[PDB]
């Protein structure tokens, strides 16, 4: 059967949706499967299974009913585009505290939509999220402003946060890791650690800690400046993320607002990432999305990008999310990934559909990573436009033949380079630790800067 | 860079790694990206993104770093097989008690591998788990037996729960709701909660909690029977779970162990699972996947399949999961599919590659859902072959000529016919409420059981 | 929990996986952190599992959490020197409910990657169900050995 003129009004005009404020918007590129129905009939079924039907008229609907059904009210067959408006009244709130969930904005959005079989495909590019929804939200307690304050720099543009991940991924017992993080912080601001590091039996959590607190004194007192960590305290167990995260900021003590708290919050999801922006406010929520990937890269016609990904998480209130390096470096990524980073730092931002105003909510950190060094910054820089960002380079840093601290002399050379308007190789005469990222990646300074020999 | 010296060792075998028990085993279906490396420096680099190391060298390895890299032990260039080996040393563990987290698992089995610029695409089929790792996973501590348990069933071989989703998915104010759940009780055992129903403002939760513990009470008085709801407890928030999941046990007070806790799994992940599975291992666990097909379906070559989903749910304790229709349903789906199932119910099972003794972990619910009705049973009990397990059917029931008490008895009779083996059709003449589940979904009568109309009339 | 939970952490057939071999820490009380700790090392080279007398806790010449961190280096002394599983039951018992919690959480902390070789015990009898259901609630998945000290004053055939 077809549903439409219940689920589709196109009579509706977009403009009017968004200045009655009562309406999520979403836009997705959709494909019907071969043997259903049309565009306008598949694009109906979907709005009936994200809203309030299924797919047969039941006889316990209601004129109430109908009066909260999500409508399509925007298709263009030859751009594959399907636009959805949703009722706010359709949307769970905690009992606890009246705020709004992210997890029941997927459930409805993104959710059984995307096993129907009349539908070969569906992905969300852009949506939209009113004043009276928006509101309802966490958004970010801690922001970069709070890291500019310990380092010691200017709260507003206060610049470059020059940064590392502690490599090999696995693999280091707790002195020898805690070795590298001294090294690295004789040239460097920030540490996090790898994403899967943690309790492995090789490398318990407490004697890591132990032994990177020790490497924070004793870096601290050598150089006379701050420096920061990223912790990994993801977790299944709600009650072992907060053991984690209370043993790191007694063991630091006066370096406790040094710390950050990192979150695999797609594979561990939205609950863990709230379960630390809740029980830890005062420290910088660092969000790593590994796992990502199997729906956001343009390979994937289903699920959702990068752009909606980063969305949400700035509403789910995450100080800082892995944006990528935007072309720049080894994993999958545009140059128009840039508005991905002004969605997530401004005030007022334009996606690919919608225009969102923030009203104030905080904004959230770009954090650039993903095989960087010395030599692909200032591409970079230029095609983002600025540099009030954490940036973190592994390979780039402790590849560096002179070792990991020449390494992060490489990456704060490279930005003063970038932020001066100089010529890299020319830049590289009075700068010898940017120098020898040359000769440390020969094969990217041949493609990069050609006749550097 | 060439990596495959380091993170390749085609000469180890399959039946040693499992016999030696140290290795946890993961099967991908791969593709490397056009002008760059071939497939086993493809497969080598992937290994080294998923373990010890990155696109480099660097001068912090060290030989114990080695000793523990994962390692690609198997390839098929042909059929873009590639199989690695990872020491379980390199998975987190608890501090708090030394027990195992899903979430380590698939950041490094399918993490910042799903990104590399090298890769096409990458999807796991199949993964392995030695004993040694495999007991320290949760395991589901409450199973269908508890279900059978309470409605007066055999608890073995207890039979077919029949059950419903609420529909309209969202719309109905407390009373009308409870109303709903009233008529489907006076001929079924089990309701749930439609994925999304929590605290919406025109139903807010505790009054519609209330109004179904009223609900349960008057249709238990009138039928004589005991009856069965699962409660979406979702949120991002663990103590706003604890708060639904407590109002409930107490609101429904002698009837609390009649209660399912269901949690949107998918969308809100493992922590929210585990909040679930540890806060209250007395209450089964029902695990909805809204969102999964986003990488599960076949037209997907990223992430991983149901198949994976389903054996990973079971380790982290859910007590039920949706498995789907089996291509009899309105999800996309495979009669194939009936090996998931298998997966999750025995104590020893045949993946796609590889064995797997689960050493008595409890067993986990398929569920059944997704465009069933009365009509589309047989076929479906006839590929899976049994019907130990709960199926809901949301439309199939309240959209029944009849109504929802009708409903409810076409889709017990539905599975009463299968049971012993009658011709549906002739099953019909005999049987009211499954002979009118005929002219209400007509299109699929015609479908099914062709000559219908005659004998029926 | 059942002893198929014990079976299989010590590599036997969750299905008639047969005889634990096990011992107490004798003498009853008197014992100093190492001193047990040697006794248990003894032992678990040729047994399986071990517990401690009834009224072992926190005496003040064998303080429980220098016990405990003194018993977990001899467990994974004993499994690298004879390369099988080894158990421990820990008495817990309290009366008050949070010294229980306590007691507990010190133990699967300290054991870590041998916390599911763990089986508390609880003097139910005299500390009464409010105890056994104390540890039966909040520890589901660690062992819960009931002790009976105290019983034979109504079990007895003497008594009527
Ligand atoms: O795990 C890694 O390899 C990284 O630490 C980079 O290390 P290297 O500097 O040695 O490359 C980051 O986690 C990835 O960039 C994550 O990807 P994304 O930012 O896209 O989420
Ligand atoms: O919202 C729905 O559509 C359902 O309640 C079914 O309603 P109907 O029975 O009325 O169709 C289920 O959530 C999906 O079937 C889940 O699918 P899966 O098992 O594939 O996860
Ligand atoms: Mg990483
Ligand atoms: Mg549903
Ligand atoms: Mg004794």
């Amino acid at each position: 059967m077809d549903q439409s003129n219940r689920y589709a009004n196109l009579n509706l005009k977009e403009s009017e949706l968004i200045a009655g404020g009562r309406h999520v918007l979403c836009a997705y590129i959709m494909k019907p499967k071969a043997g259903f129905g049309n565009f306008i009939q598949t694009a109906a079924h979907f709005a009936a299974e994200s809203s309030t039907g299924t797919n047969v008229e039941v006889s316990t609907t209601d004129d109430f009913t109908r009066g909260v059904d999500a409508l399509v009210y925007e298709v263009d067959e030859a751009n594959s585009l399907m636009k959805i408006a949703y009722p706010i009244e359709l949307f769970d709130r905690n009992v606890i505290d009246g705020r709004a969930m992210i997890a029941s904005f997927l459930t409805l959005t993104i959710g059984n939509n995307q096993g129907m079989g009349d539908v070969e495909y569906a992905k969300m590019y852009d949506f939209y999220v009113p004043p009276a929804y928006l509101k309802l939200f966490d958004g970010p307690s801690t922001t970069i402003k709070d890291l500019w304050r310990v380092l010691g720099r200017p709260v507003i543009n206060g610049g470059f946060i020059v940064g590392t991940i502690i490599k090999p991924k696995l693999g280091l017992r707790p002195q020898p890791f805690a070795n590298a993080c001294y090294d690295f912080w004789l040239g460097g601001d920030f540490i996090k650690n790898d994403e899967p590091q943690g309790n492995q039996v090789f490398a318990p959590f407490k004697d890591t800690v132990r032994a990177v607190a020790d490497a924070m004194r004793r870096a601290q007192d050598k150089t006379g400046e701050a420096k920061l960590f990223s912790f990994n305290i993801t977790a299944d167990d709600h009650y072992e993320m907060l053991a984690r995260g209370e043993f790191i900021l007694e063991t630091f003590a006066d370096n406790a607002d040094h710390i950050a708290f990192l979150v695999d919050g797609y594979v561990a999801g939205p609950a863990a990432v709230t379960t630390a922006r809740r029980a830890f406010p005062k420290q910088y929520l660092h969000y790593h999305r590994a796992g990502h990937g199997a729906v956001t890269s343009p390979q994937s016609k289903r699920g959702y990008t990068a752009f909606v990904l980063s969305k949400m998480a700035r509403l789910q209130g995450a100080s800082g999310i892995h944006t990528g390096t935007m072309g720049f470096g080894k994993m999958e990524g545009e140059a128009a990934d840039r508005a991905i980073a002004y969605m997530i730092t401004e005030d007022a931002a334009d996606g690919p559909y919608f225009h969102q105003e923030w009203l104030g909510m905080n904004p959230t950190t770009p954090i650039i990573s993903g095989g960087m060094n010395a030599l692909r910054m200032p591409g970079f820089f230029d095609n983002l436009g600025h540099s009030n960002l954490i940036m973190t380079a592994g390979g780039g840093a402790f590849g560096h033949v002179d070792g990991g601290a020449a390494g992060a002399k490489s990456l704060r050379q490279a930005e003063q380079c970038w932020k001066q308007g100089a010529d890299p190789v020319e830049f590289a005469k009075d700068h010898r630790e940017f120098a020898r990222a040359f000769e440390s990646f020969p094969q990217d300074a041949d493609k990069l800067y050609p006749n550097w020999r």
